[PDB]
């Protein structure tokens, strides 16, 4: 049953892994793991290998490990990163202190076309069209991205698109909910939504929508195309401390999308209206979204599937290392690869 492996030291890096996997080169590196693109001798598939860094060596680290082994051996659809394969070098839970991740390998992401290219609109459809297939699946799992943006979007030659986490440790601000800009401590959902809203934009116009240099930079860009607050959200803000200075803000008014994207497809148009929405409580959910017209080359209720249940109870307890290895451990040796 047992593969062999074998060694190489790649940049500061051991890398100790099945021989199926070949021509190993680095494609990026950080505090979270380093990748290697591989050939597959198995499928004949080009490949991402994922080393965790230091996977056991904290508390966060160990549930950090335990939580991406779960999400990604969980994920099931074709808009959204697959488990291929997952193996340790290591022959038992007390050798046990590497973990190797695989999947298949992107070609590259959205953000490269963005720029080499400019976009005709059924392109943007089709996109668009998979990120919120994608995000309907995940968000049906009670996952949230948070972190949506055109780089965890990969896309192939012949633009069939997944959503992943290519982070290994072009700002995630510019993508990011009003919210989240504010440390609201409860949010939810349509963060992701927000984000989509903000890519769906610069694929159109080609620019990024809100490019800030910093956290109150991004909300005076937002606000300048979304307008400040209104009383009946204002009312959802019980803290004074918020509602009397955001009041000695000078006003801004709501602009209409409809003059500020020239030339875009008036679904399109109506879409962004229905995501950039202030309020997290008003915006448009990606099952809503599959389902507006401007997807009707695409929509199908019938093949755009949900997750199954996913037991996040893990995520509330606080455990010991060796038992967020063990747990990982469990999850590596009962996993079974996808045909
Ligand atoms: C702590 C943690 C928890 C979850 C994740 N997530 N979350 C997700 C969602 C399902 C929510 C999209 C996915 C991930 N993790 C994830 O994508 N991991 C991962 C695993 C293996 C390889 C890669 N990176 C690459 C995949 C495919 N092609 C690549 C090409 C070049 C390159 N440098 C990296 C990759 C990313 C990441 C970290
Ligand atoms: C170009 C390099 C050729 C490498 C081909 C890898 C084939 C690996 O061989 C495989 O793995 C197991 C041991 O690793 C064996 O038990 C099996 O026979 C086989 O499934
Ligand atoms: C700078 C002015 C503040 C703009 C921030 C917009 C407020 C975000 O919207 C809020 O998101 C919260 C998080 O779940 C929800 O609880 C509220 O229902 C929703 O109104």
């Amino acid at each position: 049953e047992r593969p062999t492996f074998y060694r190489q030291e790649l940049n500061k890096t051991i890398w100790e892994v099945p021989e199926r996997y070949q021509n190993l080169s680095p494609v990026g590196s950080g505090a979270y793991g380093s990748v290697c693109a591989a050939f597959d001798t198995k499928t004949g598939l080009r490949v991402a290998v994922k080393k965790l860094s230091r996977p056991f060596q904290s508390i966060i680290h160990a549930k950090r490990t335990y939580r991406e082994l779960r999400l990604l051996k969980h994920m099931k659809h074709e808009n959204v990163i697959g488990l291929l394969d997952v193996f340790t070098p290591a022959r038992s839970l007390e050798e046990f202190n590497d973990v190797y991740l695989v999947t298949h390998l992107m070609g590259a992401d959205l953000n490269n076309i963005v720029k080499c290219q400019k976009l005709t609109d059924d392109h943007v459809q089709f996109l668009i069209y998979q990120i919120l297939r994608g995000l309907k699946y995940i968000h049906s799992a009670d996952i949230i991205h948070r972190d949506l943006k055109p780089s965890n979007l990969a896309v192939n030659e012949d633009c069939e698109l997944k959503i992943l986490d290519f982070g290994l440790a072009v700002a995630t601000r510019w993508y990011r909910a009003p919210e989240i800009m504010l440390n609201w401590m409860h949010y939810n959902q349509t963060v992701d939504i927000w984000s989509v809203g903000c890519i769906m934009a610069e694929l159109l116009t080609g620019r990024t929508l809100f490019p800030g240099t910093d956290h109150i930079d991004q909300l005076k860009l937002i606000l300048r195309l979304v307008g400040t607050p209104g009383a009946e959200l204002l009312k959802k803000i019980s803290s004074e401390s918020a509602r009397n200075y955001i009041q000695s803000l000078t006003q801004m008014p709501k602009m209409n999308f409809a003059n500020v994207f020239i030339g875009a497809n008036p679904l399109a148009v109506d879409l962004l209206e229905k995501m950039l929405v202030l309020d997290s409580d008003k915006r448009i959910t990606a099952a809503q979204a599959l389902a507006h017209a401007y997807f009707a080359q695409y929509h199908d209720p019938d093949d755009e599937p949900v997750a199954d249940p996913y037991d996040q109870s893990f995520e509330s307890r606080d455990l010991l290392i060796d038992e967020w290895k063990s747990l990982t451990y469990d999850e590596v040796i009962s996993f079974v690869p996808p045909p």
